[PDB]
């Protein structure tokens, strides 16, 4: 079996992150699901923060995503400490409202601040995705990982989204790609 094994339901964003990663680096894999956060295990190593699992994967094993100029690498870097910081938490109550509810039980004042604000913080993305085409700069890097995760469900939700049209051109960018339709885009439950 290979060294690498990523514990975790594959329907969440964070381990999303970690198997779209895995798959960039093409490196032999497991996946187990059993029957929500990712467990990484690569020999000794064990690993449970998403973000930190993608960091890893990226500069042990696919160096084309880990920007070797701490500068440029900064650049993407603060998109993946911001998609954690500010934007998980409320899409993740969004996302909960609105696919995993009943009806019967949606507080819906709530759903809709957390789809306007989802959509406010969004839109400083877009912003940044109007000055380069990718949240790591020139480049797709590691840095549009976390955020490009969370994007799948964002596009793909049933809701009425703002228009954000260079969050959506990236989001297009992202999906020509394998390992992103590998890793990220899964069933949407
Ligand atoms: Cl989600
Ligand atoms: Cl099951
Ligand atoms: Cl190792
Ligand atoms: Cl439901
Ligand atoms: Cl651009
Ligand atoms: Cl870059
Ligand atoms: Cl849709
Ligand atoms: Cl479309
Ligand atoms: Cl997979
Ligand atoms: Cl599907």
């Amino acid at each position: 079996m290979p060294a690498i094994t990523i514990w975790g339901r594959r329907n969440s964003s964070n381990v999303r992150k970690a198997l779209w990663c895995a798959e960039e680096a093409g490196v032999a894999y497991t996946s187990i699901e059993v029957g929500v956060v990712p467990t990484l295990q690569d020999g000794a190593l064990v690993l449970w923060e998403s973000n930190a699992i993608v960091r890893y994967l990226a500069a042990q094993y696919a160096p084309a995503l880990y920007p070797q100029a701490p500068a440029e690498r900064a650049l993407g870097d603060r998109w993946m400490d911001w998609t954690t910081s500010t934007f998980a938490g409320v899409f993740r109550d969004l996302f909960w409202g609105v696919v995993r509810t009943p009806e019967a039980e949606r507080d819906h004042a709530r759903i809709a601040a957390a789809l306007t604000q989802s959509g406010e913080l969004l839109a400083r993305a877009d912003a940044a995705l109007a000055q380069q085409p990718y949240l790591s700069g020139g480049r797709f890097a590691m840095g549009d990982i976390p955020l490009g995760s969370f994007i799948y469900a964002w596009f793909e939700m049933p809701i009425e989204r703002p228009e954000l049209p260079h969050l959506q051109a990236w989001y297009a960018r992202l999906r020509v790609r394998p390992a992103y339709q590998r890793g990220v885009m899964t069933a949407l439950t």
